[PDB]
């Protein structure tokens, strides 16, 4: 194993560093606005040493931006797809690539079959040909990496069924900035090439200058360089056809034929496409191939690749006649005059990227290294695009709520094979798809208008659904006696109860266990674990009477505090935000403890008064002018008192203290300790007045964040030997700090309102001296450093927080763990900054047509690590990589992969059982199984399960952190017969396993396995 700490890689462009260096001048370079005059030597090329142009014709289509999926699939899509598999097969040398197969696989169940036995013939041919492969073409920013396989592996296995092909080059022509994340994920599942476009003017500039547009991307922390995958930059502003020809767009616009008049389009440098004929044709080319010989002096092969397309293109037979022979002219004349030493013809991607490999492996051409990513991307002027890292917030918190539901609907119901009655199949397909199609670009960025926005919601919730319906099928099977289950596949056995989604104030969503002397006296629960180790975590669940205890399923008593159930409301008539106690429900909280990928039951048990082995939390709200806070039967009063700080501390765990408004200030680690200064702040930024305005894609603040006005908030507090919080009502969050023993937690209700043009941060205020170094992740897969620039405008200091970020010095470290994706930065030496939740009149010009004014509720979670970090064994100093601790990444942990719990839903379960999974090896911690996922329906003889299988890197800081077992997912199943190493997508076997043991991978890495069973 490859050490991924302390040996720098020596890579010919690190990113990080080549931001230092730069100097980010926005000068106007001509007809390439953002670069410079191209000149070449004509006699470059000649008769021994031809420039080989591809012109690669391709269709741009958004599975839902401007219209929903199923609309661009009526309106435009399925003509697109029907006129393709005509023209195609009918001109045999025409080309097309195709990169989203949400919309092939649409297209294709819908055709019969002698148009799907033509449609097999032009992609076994080659004329029409898959490029990534992928259910979309995903955002790189804000995706989890789990859910940028589950969608590439959506798409790739639909291909490899029914079109019996696997792209092994991949397409990625609108993600908004670029993620090493992707050449990762892309190399250890087959690919050989990929193609990238949006980044940074400057960065294009600087890259074409030294023709490093093309490079071998490596994983910033690979010294050896296996990780490493061909990559082709774009040079240019866009994908469109005006930019993709060469530097001068009024030039190239004028071979975009669709541009002529009665398809209603047209050039805006004010040049017209012409007609090929044979009178202009010599003109023509001139021009054409002058343009082609200054793109192709940006690299360094004598090979170029030529795209030919835009949105939704292709569409109408007039429009493929129209540039297939336009094309086919200018292509005959050019390469029948020898003075151009070209041959230019229609191409596929792949066949790009072969011919250069051919002139590599000819001595002709050796390509750069390069580590790094591409964020934050500005495509003119200070138009940075960190603004999606946080649009339409709620349902990016909806991505990682659905992205661990599907994991745990896969996992609980791969255990057994099912019958087809079951239709556990049909719902996992269904949830896979919808949370695959959200990875789109213009789906989790939030960039989608709003009733687009509404049916990818839709969607998700439907995919909840069938995944709950999945788990709780699941569980029943698990945990009763064989003898004994009777299942009814479309019975609900049990309901699932989620405390934190959509969570309190979002939804009232959660169901009350209804216990009674005169009706049901306990309730059976179950809790899944889908981490492979041992896992202890508090749940709650709600409960009709205060007066319940807690066992086990061998009865023996578990500790338990009982909480009221508080709901905060804007008060209308008081103005003031405040809480609501329950009279009628109370919440029952207590440790599980779940075995790896297992399950546990505990019963909940009403008795006539206090149990022994329930405690009960004491509650103070904090106010001037108090009104009474009834509680029904809670047993504590409730206590009331002026404004004033707080100290509070769980268990063994850190003391917080916290300032008269309700917000932490100082975190205690030890008693011994020191009060480190930790504040939270909320503010503000608003939108220019003049020039460009904020909008979905774009963050232009006005200037720095200005403070939210806080007044004289309402605090409550509630302190209780399992779980103490502290919570406060501001203008526009219910700010909330929860100790479990632990580092907290903190949950932030966030409701914009109708504050027009103003974006809410959350900000951390401490003395770390961190400079301006900050890192954060990529994907929820690495950290990677940061270096705020005040060279850069504050947006563009701006990055994606997928999953987690962090400062430190050399003594201290505060890491800030999310359960979604959201934009944030570090703006100065000591702090921390993430936006909540973001407001928009205006729309930002990047044709989305309209601003974002469909805020809702949402609840944000996180989990705050500050922690000593001297003793650490860190990266050093020139290391473009951070590492987390041991607590940051269980932290971490708890938000993306909770505990699941499920309520019983009827009054009686009979033949149930305590536990499944007790034998299950507890693996190390860096250790996770992302995917376990049956891949043979019943019928087949020889079942096979695959695993993904990742073991991130955690810093040594001197625990001895020691005994655990060995994880072999090959042996997790019985009678297994083969074991066998794959591609990530499970579409490849790579390697025979001997013994049919499948081996731990190491530290960064992720492998895929799949076990065979008799
Ligand atoms: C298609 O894949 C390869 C062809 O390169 C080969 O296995 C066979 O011809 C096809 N596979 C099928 C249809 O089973
Ligand atoms: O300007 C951004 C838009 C451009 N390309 C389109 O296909 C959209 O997906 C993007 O959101
Ligand atoms: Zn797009």
């Amino acid at each position: 194993c490859q050490d991924v700490v302390q040996d720098v890689p020596n890579v010919d462009v690190q990113m990080l560093e080549l931001y230092d260096r730069m100097s980010f001048k926005d000068i106007d370079g001509g007809v390439w606005k953002q670069g410079w005059n191209i000149k070449y030597d004509p006699l470059k090329y000649n008769a021994h040493h031809k420039l080989k142009v591809f012109v690669v014709p391709h269709s741009h289509n958004d599975p839902g931006w401007i219209q929903t999926f199923e609309e661009y699939y009526q309106h435009d899509t399925k003509h697109i797809l029907s006129n393709a598999l005509r023209h195609l097969h009918d001109n045999p040398e025409m080309k097309f690539i195709w990169a989203e197969i949400s919309y092939f696989a649409r297209f294709y169940h819908d055709l019969g079959e002698n148009k799907k036995l033509q449609m097999k013939s032009i992609v076994k041919n080659g004329q029409l040909e898959f490029v990534t492969g992928g259910w979309v073409m995903p955002d790189e920013a804000n995706s989890h990496w789990r859910n940028v396989l589950l969608q590439l592996t959506e798409g790739q296995t639909w291909l490899k069924q029914f079109m019996n092909v696997t792209p092994t080059a991949s397409w990625a022509i609108d993600p908004f900035g670029h993620s090493p994340t992707m050449p990762y994920i892309l190399q250890k599942s087959g690919f050989k090439n990929m193609l990238i476009q949006r980044t940074h003017y400057s960065v294009k500039k600087e890259l074409a200058q030294q023709r490093q547009l093309e490079f071998l991307w490596r994983q910033i922390w690979d010294n050896k360089g296996d990780t490493a995958l061909f990559t082709h930059m774009m040079p240019f502003y866009s994908y469109d056809i005006p930019h993709t020809c060469g530097p001068d767009p009024k030039v190239c616009c004028q071979f975009d034929f669709k541009r002529m008049g009665s398809f209603g389009l047209s050039c805006p440098w004010k040049v017209p496409p012409r007609t090929i004929s044979d009178q202009n044709v010599a003109a023509r080319s001139d021009l054409l191939v002058d343009q082609w010989k200054k793109k192709a002096e940006l690299y360094r092969t004598n090979v170029l690749l030529i795209p030919l397309g835009d949105d939704f293109r292709f569409k109408q037979n007039t429009e493929w006649d129209v540039q297939r022979v336009n094309y086919e002219r200018l292509f005959e004349h050019i390469n029948s005059q020898a003075h151009f030493n070209v041959q230019a013809q229609f191409g596929t991607l792949q066949e790009y990227f072969d011919a250069v490999h051919q002139a590599e492996r000819a001595g002709q051409a050796e390509f750069p290294t390069l580590s790094g990513d591409f964020f934050t991307y500005a495509d003119r002027s200070d138009n940075y695009w960190s603004g999606y890292y946080t649009s339409r917030p709620y349902h990016k918190r909806m991505d990682r709520v659905l992205m661990h539901y599907v994991r745990a609907a896969e996992m609980l119901s791969a255990w057994h094979s099912w019958d087809g009655m079951a239709r556990i199949e049909e719902r996992l397909e269904q949830a896979r798809r919808e949370l695959s199609l959200f990875q789109h670009h213009d789906g989790i960025t939030g960039t989608a208008k709003t009733h687009v926005v509404v049916d990818y919601e839709q969607r998700m919730q439907e995919a909840l659904k069938a995944c709950q319906m999945v788990m709780q099928q699941s569980v029943y099977r698990l945990l009763t006696k064989p003898s004994i289950y009777s299942p009814d596949f479309s019975f609900s056995y049990f309901t699932l109860d989620d405390s934190r989604w959509p969570g309190s104030g979002v939804e009232d969503s959660r169901t009350t266990i209804i216990l009674g002397e005169d009706i049901l006296p306990s309730k059976h629960v179950v809790m899944h674990n889908t981490l492979p180790h041992w896992r202890e975590q508090l749940v709650d669940f709600y409960v009709s009477s205060p007066f319940v205890s807690v066992t086990d399923l061998a009865n023996n008593p578990v500790e338990a505090q009982v909480s009221p159930v508080w709901s905060w409301h804007h008060d209308t008539l008081t103005k003031t935000i405040h809480p609501q106690g329950s009279t009628t429900k109370y919440r029952i909280i207590f440790k599980a403890r779940v075995p790896p990928m297992g399950l546990a039951t505990y019963v909940l048990t009403i008795s006539d008064s206090k149990p022994e082995h329930t405690s009960y939390a004491s509650n103070l709200l904090l106010r001037k002018n108090p009104t009474s806070l009834p509680l029904g039967q809670y047993p504590e009063d409730v206590k009331f008192g002026d404004p004033r700080e707080i100290s509070l501390r769980v268990g063994n765990g850190p003391t917080l203290a916290f300032s008269e408004q309700g917000l932490l200030k100082s975190i205690q680690l030890t008693q011994d300790s020191p009060h480190v200064p930790v504040h939270f702040k909320f503010l503000k930024y608003g939108v220019r007045s003049h020039g460009d305005r904020s909008g979905a894609y774009l963050f232009l603040p006005n200037g720095p964040a200005s403070p939210v006005e806080l007044g004289q908030p309402v605090v409550l507090v509630t302190k209780g030997k399992l779980e103490s919080s502290v919570s406060v009502g501001l203008p526009s969050v219910v700010h909330q700090t929860i100790m479990r023993g632990g580092a907290p937690e903190i949950r932030n209700l966030v409701d914009i309102g109708s504050l027009d043009n103003t974006e809410i941060v959350m900000r951390l205020e401490t003395h770390i001296d961190s400079g301006d170094i900050f890192y954060t992740d990529l994907n929820g897969l690495q950290f990677i450093k940061r270096r705020r620039l005040d060279k850069l405008p504050l947006q563009a200091n701006y990055y994606p927080i997928p999953s987690g970020m962090f400062i430190e010095d050399a003594n201290t470290r505060l890491t800030l763990l999310t359960g979604q994706p959201l934009g944030g930065s570090s703006l100065a030496s000591g702090e921390l900054e993430i936006m909540q939740d973001r407001r928009l009149a205006s729309d930002d010009e990047r044709g989305l047509g309209q601003g974002v004014l469909d805020n809702k509720p949402v609840l944000h979670i996180y989990r705050l690590v500050l922690e000593k970090v001297n003793n650490c064994v860190r990266p050093s100093k020139l290391h473009p990589a951070g590492y987390l601790t041991s607590a940051a990444h269980k932290a971490s942990q708890s938000l993306l992969d909770p505990l699941d719990k499920f309520i019983f839903a009827e009054n009686e379960w009979i033949g149930a059982q305590g536990q499944f999974g007790g034998d299950h090896p507890s693996a190390r911690e860096d250790l996770d199984v992302s995917v376990m996922r049956r891949l043979t329906k019943s019928s087949a003889k020889t079942q096979r399960v695959g695993y993904v299988l990742h073991r991130t890197n955690l810093m040594q800081c001197g625990t001895p952190e020691e005994h655990t077992q060995k994880l072999d997912v090959c042996h997790l199943l019985p009678n297994v017969a083969r074991c066998e190493r794959t591609t990530l997508t499970f579409l490849q076997n790579l390697e025979h396993l001997d013994g049919m043991v499948a081996p731990e991978v190491c530290p960064m890495e992720t492998a895929a396995y799949v076990s065979s069973h008799s």
